């Protein structure tokens, strides 16, 4: 009925380009019975060679099209002829390896390899059936809509006489290498059963807009309403009952972390939603798993289910919930359930993600000696940003161990005591490091990243654009510290530094333009200051995202300065609340063109699975 | 991949029966594979002669199911050739008549009327194409089933030979027939246009019913996670906060309604899922429209707004955080918003089921004129249970009018004396009236019916069934005007009214067995105390309805006899209360068997479209 969203959403993005320009056809025909004047005004002979020239034409297109198609078949299929061959003959070799402990390891991991290139090999050749028989679906529908506005039927005979004879259409290749795959797989990997083996080689509609089950958009309604509707419980309940006898710093210094990490997990479920639609690949480039992934929908679920948590306990240390049990405790089983729920050994509630995640961040974290992927490089980049929940952990724990004293009520509020302050402070030596941390993580990833790729350009000037971090915050200190000191000489230890602000800031906003987002390219075109080929429809968001990271990239520097240094005590800690919902921000508009960029190396190569070796 | 979900879902509810069972020949398929005997000492031949038995028995059943399918198909066409000639003809004679004011009128409705018809018949033609499509694929999925099984040649010589040439596969008359129907409907009724006349005869995919829009789930979730939220706020609020200035009476009395309301939106929504599930065709018991209908989810999104509504008008009564507007406002504005939504004249908000609601109920309150179809008797059922609200909006008029000061901002809580008693008093007796408004419609719908109809047993017995709540409010209003009276023989008025308590419930109940559900059958099978079909899966169901009507039968006689006599000072008003929203539960376990027994009518007639008439 609608042709023209169906194959817009069936197209495989890599191969976008290579389809057949469905709207344009459309377009052109109606253009053309738009363009025929009056029966009166010209003669009949003057509409007929209009007609004869625009058939023409068409017909050049659809040749040119026709042409255009089949040599990108015949190199498809040529390309997985060779790869079978080569899969085929690594398989002969494993398999007579084994048929002449370390080395039963090494067979299971070969194993363990060769299973997984041939899925991947399944898959592609499902993608090139796909194709082939949308391209015919949509040549035809494209004829029979032709065949009806001019009312000369022509169509039908070219398509008789020219895209029947096609051999994109008339080869029959594709299907027999699926069966000796099958049979290949079948036989020599899980002997004699097509059960498993079926299974394993599954290939659900993921080119598609496969809707997620209702239940699921049931509960992100849910929790999105409980979510809301607790939130201006809570806003009036602060405004209204609560009085500040005590100051509330070491509450809202203590659940910033967890309102950060859920505005993290809402932004990556929006950036998970504009990848998707947007036709960015993003499975390959995370190397996840085609057939089973990860939706909008699930990241939301569990934001609103944390969020209700969240709530919930600042609720509970607002009024007077249990009589019994002391109001320190509420933050203590916040935390200790976002623990509990991303460490569970058992096998529910997103089993399959957690233990990724678990994976992926060990290798961060063990950054000198694991090799170095898009997604360890990816999430050392968020960590870098999201590095607030790590101070909020740090001054919890400073201030449970020393500040608090647990033998009264009210803990959490009332920090009514001589030395408070001990915990506000820096010169102990850890509120630095503290924040050093993810940029040392990222040097040193640079670091191996050029000792592996011995290639001098891209890393070693990446590795020094995270040394600036460490410079600014050691001066930052330094400066704080000589000023509590009370030295002659400490203005001096202002002056560079403030040099040392400037030279970070326009350090990492022109590696935020010029390499990470790709633009301001030679090639532009018509899009001026971008570069030649863009993939989301409008350059609006180009422009603003360009304004809004100069002036984001500035207020990062300054916070990070202000809090690790703890100088201007007044309105350090307010303006280090307001600013730290900011990063998050900055962070989630990066994610969206640093991904398109590195897409686009991808669509030049018409690559579109994951190439795996044994 | 899974073809038994696919083939019960897609399944014309009133021709189940004559379709492949696919189940019984998987389960007969397996039965058989798992007898096989031993290779052991059994010996060849035996297996081979009972492998041969089976095959012998399994062609018989496939035989008896192709000529049970083949009747059915020939059936099928000979009646929708001989409704297509009819419907020729008397669009011949239409047209005649036309081409040969009043008579515009009458030709605008006869041209409505044709347009309809026509509509039905292409529907009857694609449900038709449909169930030959479905038993064709069947056929050959069951047969490769069995060949992959049973290791043999048979199943594929024999869908072959016997299938192949089949008439149900091989008669193409349908699609000329269909054809034919859109070349009459284009040329003669819509003129040339094949656009709009094929838009009209679009049919959906009714049997894939489209998993409902993704942002109807959100709203719907959303609604009801506000609702649960305000829920328990509002309780907390009402055990909390309140104060003992004078009662919460004149409160409840006039927020009782709008509660029903929303339980039965709820409930309705619950059967309409229920009715659709279970196979029941209800959208042509009440006469809807078969391409556009109102899903469940609908009526919980409106249930959902309308809940929040009515939470947020107590909170305002509560708390009132206003300190202008009093207090006597708010349950105004709520029923002000109610009676605004239902009968907004624009064009949105479902405006094409609150037009049809607006129709159907003055038709059912202009009751002994209009002829009675299934959806006035239905609708007039439905208010027969929901007087309450009748009775809520009477006292409220009552209550503002006369005893409600509107001086002082005292509001809708209190202080008075007697002004608490001419509304609470039957001075007027005008509450005996506002409950027998519901038994009257059903009598005088009765009345019509049997005046039409002639036939005496079903409708001036079911009149004399209505007829006695006339005699049991008016006995119980007198002897409590006599009580109140003092009268000595008081207490007759209260012997002969005990009876016609019971006269009362022991007629509708059985009404409600043997007539409306249609139980305690004389020829039942295994279904002791039932009927011989079944809709519902579990006899569980039946039995827990039997047990639960019996009860809930008296609950009302008794509510109802309560409330109108006013009687028994303060419980009379909590009893009340509680017994109201069970009314709706009993109503709402009605209409599933109700509308189950009127449905296993048509499924004998194998009738699945509505006929009409020009
Ligand atoms: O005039 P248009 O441009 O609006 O064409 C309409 C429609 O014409 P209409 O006005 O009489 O209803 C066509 O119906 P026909 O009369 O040709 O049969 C319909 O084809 P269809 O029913 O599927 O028939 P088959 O393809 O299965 O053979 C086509 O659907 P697509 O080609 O599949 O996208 C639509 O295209 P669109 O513009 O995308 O909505
Ligand atoms: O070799 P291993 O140690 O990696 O484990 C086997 C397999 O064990 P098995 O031999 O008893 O069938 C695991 O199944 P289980 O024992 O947990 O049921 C399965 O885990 P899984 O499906 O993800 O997890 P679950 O859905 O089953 O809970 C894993 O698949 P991957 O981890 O996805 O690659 C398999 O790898 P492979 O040898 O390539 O088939
Ligand atoms: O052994 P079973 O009983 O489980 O059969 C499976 C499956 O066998 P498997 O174990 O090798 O995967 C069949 O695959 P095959 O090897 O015959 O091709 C499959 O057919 P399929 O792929 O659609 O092939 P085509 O019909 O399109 O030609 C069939 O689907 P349905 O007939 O359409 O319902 C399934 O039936 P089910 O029980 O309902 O899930
Ligand atoms: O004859 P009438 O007075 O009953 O009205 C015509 C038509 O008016 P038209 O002649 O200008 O096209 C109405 O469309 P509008 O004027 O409101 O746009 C349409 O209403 P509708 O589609 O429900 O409502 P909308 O979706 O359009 O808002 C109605 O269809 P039905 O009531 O569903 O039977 C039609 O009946 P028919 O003659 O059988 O085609």
């Amino acid at each position: 009925m609608k042709f023209a969203e169906h194959l817009s959403a069936h197209i495989t993005p890599e191969w976008r380009k290579q389809y057949i320009q469905y709207e344009a056809f459309k377009d052109m025909l109606y253009s053309a019975q738009d363009q025929a004047p009056s029966v009166e005004v010209t003669d009949e002979d003057t509409v007929k060679r209009y007609f004869a020239k625009f058939e023409e034409k068409f017909f050049q297109t659809c040749e040119k099209e026709l042409a255009k198609i089949n040599t990108f078949y015949s190199e498809k299929l040529a390309e997985a002829q060779r790869r079978f061959a080569t899969l085929q003959n690594e398989l002969q070799s494993s398999l007579d390896a084994q048929k002449e402990s370390h080395e039963e390891r090494v067979q299971h991991r070969n194993i363990k390899d060769l299973k997984l290139a041939f899925s991947e090999f399944y898959l592609s050749l499902i993608l090139l059936q796909n194709y082939q028989n949308l391209n015919f679906t949509g040549f035809r529908k494209i004829l029979k809509k032709h065949d009806k506005i001019l009312e000369t039927s022509r169509g039908a005979d070219w398509r008789v006489a020219h895209v029947e004879v096609a051999p994109f259409y008339t080869c029959k290749k594709i299907n027999q290498l699926i069966s000796e795959t099958e049979a290949v797989v079948t036989n020599e990997l899980e002997d004699g059963d097509r059960q498993k083996a079926m299974k394993r080689l599954r290939v659900p509609p993921l080119g598609a807009a496969q809707p997620a089950p209702a239940w699921t958009t049931f509960r992100v309604g849910l929790f999105c309403g409980i979510f809301i509707v607790l939130n201006i419980t809570l806003v009036l309940a602060a405004v209204f009952k609560l009085e500040t006898d005590r100051s509330i710093w070491p509450l809202i210094r203590i659940y910033r972390g967890g309102f950060l990490l859920i505005e993290f997990l809402f932004l990556l479920g929006i950036n998970t939603y504009g990848w998707r639609q947007a036709g960015v690949n993003h499975v390959l480039i995370f190397e996840l798993n085609p057939r089973s992934n990860l939706s909008h929908q699930h990241l939301f679920e569990i934001a609103g289910f944390l969020g209700i948590l969240w709530c919930l306990s600042l609720l509970a240390c607002f009024f007077a919930p249990i009589s019994v049990i002391p109001t320190y405790v509420y933050p203590l089983a916040l935390y200790g359930f976002m623990v509990f729920f991303l460490i569970n050994p058992t096998k529910t509630f997103y089993y399959k993600s957690r233990f990724w995640l678990l994976k992926l961040l060990f290798r961060v974290f063990t950054a000198p000696f694991h090799k170095v992927g898009f997604a360890d490089f990816w999430l050392a980049d968020q960590l870098n940003s999201l590095s607030v929940i790590l101070m909020d952990l740090e001054y919890m724990i400073c201030f449970y161990s020393l500040e608090l004293k647990w033998d009264e009520s009210k803990g959490l509020l009332p920090n009514n005591s001589e030395e408070s302050g001990i915990c506000h402070k820096y010169t102990y030596g850890v509120r630095a490091i503290v924040q050093c941390i993810p940029a040392w993580l990222r040097f040193i990833q640079c670091l191996r990243r050029y000792r592996d790729t011995k290639r001098a350009f891209p890393h070693l000037v990446n590795a020094g654009k995270y040394s600036t971090t460490f410079f600014m915050v050691t001066f930052a200190a330094l400066y704080s510290t000589h000023k509590e000191r009370g030295h002659s000489d400490t203005m001096v230890f202002f002056y560079l530094w403030i040099v040392f602000y400037i030279i970070s800031s326009c350090y990492t906003l022109i590696w935020d333009l010029k390499m990470d987002w790709g633009l301001f390219d030679k090639n532009a075109g018509e899009n001026t200051f971008l570069r030649e080929e863009i993939v989301y429809p409008q350059k609006a968001y180009y422009y603003c995202a360009i304004i809004e990271d100069v002036i984001l990239r500035f207020a990062w520097t300054i916070q990070i300065s202000i809090t690790s240094t703890t100088l201007l005590p007044h309105s350090g800690d307010i303006i280090a609340t307001v600013f730290a919902p900011l990063e998050v921000f900055r962070r989630f508009v990066w994610n969206f063109f640093r991904l398109e960029n590195e897409h686009l190396n991808n669509c030049g190569e018409f690559r579109a699975v994951r190439d795996i070796s044994v």
